[PDB]
């Protein structure tokens, strides 16, 4: 059980860190092709291919995260994130609540992300 946690840990340490490095593959080879990304404040659902459309734009506007805990509660996990993403020349920083859904090789299954963007 111990070795399934870490397991998880070490996947949402990889997917964040591939976010940073604008990877892609590493992104969706992460996510079950079946999974659901729910964004809470706006109560939108999206499927993998749409919420990886979304994360390819947030990346080109230099997306940029850091994790600043990590709870875990199928496998439901919450992460605090800081990001910012500069649009248009103006810096926008964000607080996300990251609760992920992780079911089993381990894969994402479902994402709720609340996002709080705070002003830079
Ligand atoms: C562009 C985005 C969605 C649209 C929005 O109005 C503001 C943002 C910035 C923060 C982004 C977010 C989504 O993309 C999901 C991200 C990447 C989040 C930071 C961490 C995030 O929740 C994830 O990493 C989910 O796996």
């Amino acid at each position: 059980s111990e070795e399934a946690k870490e397991a998880i840990i070490a996947m949402l340490k990889e997917w964040y860190d591939a976010m940073n490095e604008g990877d892609m593959e590493k992104l969706r080879s992460l996510v079950d092709p079946d999974a659901s990304f729910v964004d809470a404040r706006t109560n939108q659902v999206y499927d993998k291919d749409q919420f990886l459309q979304m994360i390819k734009e947030a990346l080109e506007q230099d997306l940029k995260v850091e994790v600043k805990s990590i709870d875990i509660e199928v496998v439901i996990v919450k992460v605090k994130v800081r990001a910012t993403m500069v649009r248009n020349g103006q810096e926008h920083v964000f607080e996300v609540v990251d609760t992920y859904e992780f079911r089993r090789s381990w894969k994402i299954v479902k994402l709720v992300s609340e996002i709080t963007q705070l002003g830079s």
